């Protein structure tokens, strides 16, 4: 049916999805919640280690995240993509850097956004941090690219990674 | 190269693709920009009217914008997506809505989200309205709802304003 | 996935759940949907002859139409239900009047209500008019008050009426 | 016997019963009643706090004091029933959130109706407020979802303020 | 000792019947005259403003009255009595409520009447319309149950009575 | 309770006893319009022509007898259980009276005896069940000077030895 969860005194009610069958898997959907995800985002701000510099996030419902965390601690983040992107093989997301991930999937970075990486350390920023599987693939993209992953932030960890992350909460 | 853009005394260098025969406008990607995207809302927050009671976009570099529009404005905002995105055929987005499209495309609104867009005044926000052969889908897939498109609002226009506008600035073709 | 529908003016996106192992639907309640509810309303009355002194609704969800349309007309409405509600075995409400149904079911007027009904041409209100096996009961409990059913309004129908029915729109399966 | 009162020009005089053994309770019945109901609805439309969104209600007799408060008010309201209604089973009206409480009772709350209640100022409506736990219930679900109550209203407190209902008349107990 | 009269045209011989001699009640009986209550009940039927819902009489010789003009007028009619009647206190003719008059009297109507009261535009209909203490006796239990008075129709009215009214003649005490 | 059909019009009369027992169906033509004037012009077919005025008892028979009166188009007559406004001073006439068993002491108003004193009778009610009042006023239609040809009504309750070929029964 559907799963408790309250972040910072907002509470909510998520509806519990198969992708795994049966289990008490609750969906996050930020996407259209704006009193959540600044909520998630102060609360993630004040446990964002001192003066880091770049925030990373994949695709879906991460960018409102990413985007008020960003707001609320003057650093950038970069957005990438789970496929190739209309406009890339072009001058206006010119030279992407892939690779693949274990289950099937592609994550990616615009060449225009890896210079606001390189160099930097990175706080890796997700919806939520599941298996571990594509986080592994990330890191290793991201240190393919310059950067030096120093810390990963989520909204909730699920079952039990191979990668230890700072969320506020956790489902099963 | 690189076009000049001023939005709300942000200047930001937008890059150029050809999508057209020759023609080629910049591209805003709102993503990245935290500066950016602020800038535009506070700008376009001052334009909405009073009367619009929820925002509309489709899922892609724009929503940023709506966020930043829904936190200064207290309006929430509804995100339509480019197909049934994973997870929306399974026990959980489910029944969701569909049209389709003279350009090619396709725009999705979650059934989850058809309850607050129901006898709504509704504001369309996006990054760019380009021909906007997105935004004639947008205003049927919203009258489909019994939404009630008042405004359309973008940081920018592109060629000219499809059907009835106000936005932050025009963007020619090169 | 959906199906749209309308009523003078307002549109909506009806999702297609399922009862049993075959059929579809398309789901419509009127409950929380204020707005579908009054367009609903003076739609129907327009097809109200005045002959008609009375309304009878049978359970939750279909009173909001019963009351809206009470109100434009003027005249009174009455809820039956699917069981001895309270607190009516005691000197409040008494005596209720049950009838069967198949689906397995039961249809009680409140013993307050016969009043309302007895003498008077009663027009059945309803939401959907599925089959009618909650509709022939109905008529069966009128008629034994004392009521003469001269009419039946739905906002929609599945086949044809069975019984005749004066209906807004037609809904089909899957 | 029976109890008399008066609500913002309409005079009933209504029944008593056996609610609590001895303690006889005046027995108040929206249902059918459109001209006390529409005339209770107005009177406590301008007693409104205006930053109220959503009105909720546990079942009827009260829809029809809700719905016609969405007309007059025109801002949504919502349903709360004493149990998962058919749609139940085959998730459309989907994933519904229940409490229990203790004097016995769900309140259930349908999955589709928890994005309007999320973020959303609300405020409960009922015919008749007494035990205060079923409130207090409510308000534990209005809650789970997101929602805030910052109001109450009924025609009739009962008995005394337990939570700071803003009602019309108050009722004793006989 | 009698009073001549001409009612709708039909001439009777009314017995003057002691108050005292001097104050002379001259009075009209209807049980059993077929010609008169016909003659008076068609003469009335044009006199009914057309708001008026139901008729309710006093209880003793008015009735083939309030009978006759039910039947051309199309509308129904309530008899209140002057004491408890049988079959009262039961699942029957539940709940009757009461008044007392000053002139020598008590008021009832059945607890079954008030729904056919309850919220309407009434009209009082009585042969002989005369001091005050029995009409608003009959108006306060009207009101008290939720109807409107909005006439009050009758044979005769005598004095010249403390309330307001549509008739065939009026009568002195010599 | 007890559902009835009188041509057409149905009803759901409501359970109170006075038997000891089983549960007794009240008719009160008072409230019903309807079933009155059904019941009076499905009762107008039976009318002998023999008969030239109607009589009944104070109760819900006013409404019947009134709309038979109206469509048959012969006299009504009302005699009244007990005492009624200035019964000793002048308007209405003194009883003739007998004690049943049942508790009742029964009167008429001899303002109307005229209309009766000559003429052929017929009883009309809305329940015959011990039929208390029957033989009581045929007596007093005997004092008077009419003979009572018949005995019609509604509904026959039990089985009342008297010739009351009604409109329907009752338990």
């Amino acid at each position: 049916r559907t799963y408790p969860v309250e972040i910072a005194g907002v509470r909510r009610e998520l509806p519990i999805v198969q992708v795994g069958p049966g289990v008490a898997v609750a969906l996050l959907n930020l996407l259209g919640d704006t009193e959540l995800t600044e909520a998630a985002a102060e609360a993630l701000a004040k446990r964002l280690p001192p003066e880091v510099e770049v925030l990373v996030t994949p695709e879906v419902k991460a960018v409102p995240l990413a985007h008020a965390l960003s707001r609320i601690t003057g650093k950038p983040y970069v957005v990438a993509r789970k496929t190739e992107k209309p406009y890339m093989i072009n001058p206006v997301s010119r030279q992407v850097l892939s690779i693949t991930t274990g289950k099937p999937q592609l994550l990616v970075l615009d060449g225009a956004d890896i210079p606001r990486v390189r160099g930097k350390k990175v706080a890796i920023v997700d919806d939520v941090v599941s298996t571990g599987s594509t986080l592994a693939g990330l890191r290793e993209l991201i240190e393919s690219v310059g950067g030096e992953v120093v810390a990963v932030l989520a909204v909730f960890t699920e079952g039990t990674p191979r990668q230890d992350v700072v969320a506020l909460g956790h489902l099963p």
